[PDB]
């Protein structure tokens, strides 16, 4: 089919052990990625994709976040972590407002083609960065609800 299948989460910079960012291998279910820590000021999740394809859309929920960059890359070289390319800068769905009066805690939002570079974009890639920022926690942690890509 045309669409996208993670693996696993290939490199992990914010995630828990109960609610780890490898929740996200399971979109429904009833778990979702949630940083190793509290303080939510920015987290980073790598998730494997389980073919190298090109991304033409994506869907990607935010849990409290604001701010949500996306990377692109492949496989190729190994564990490098410093080879991808900024596929889509960091898209702003919430704020820290939601924090103080429930302004819309829980958001969703997707990335067509429009907002992703066509020059990557159309590149088979088979790893992606997920990284999510804005500082609305201290105690409590947070991060994203589901991640869904789609050639």
């Amino acid at each position: 089919m045309p669409e996208i299948r993670l693996r696993h989460v290939v490199s992990c910079s914010s995630q828990d052990s109960t609610h780890c960012a490898e929740n996200l291998l399971k979109a429904d279910t009833y778990r979702k990625w949630r940083a190793a820590k509290a303080g939510e000021k920015t987290i980073s999740v790598v998730l494997q994709l389980e073919k190298e394809e090109q991304i033409h859309s994506v869907d990607i929920g935010n849990d409290g976040s604001a701010f949500v960059e996306v990377l692109v890359g492949s496989s190729a070289g190994g564990a490098g972590e410093q080879d991808y390319e900024v596929l889509l800068v960091t898209s702003s769905f919430m704020s820290p407002s939601e924090s103080r009066s429930g302004s819309n805690p829980n958001r969703v939002r997707m990335f067509g083609p429009d907002k992703l570079v066509r020059a990557a974009a159309e590149k088979r890639w088979d790893r992606v960065k997920i990284v999510c920022s804005q500082p609305y926690s201290k105690d409590s942690p947070f991060g994203l609800s589901f991640v869904r890509f789609h050639s």
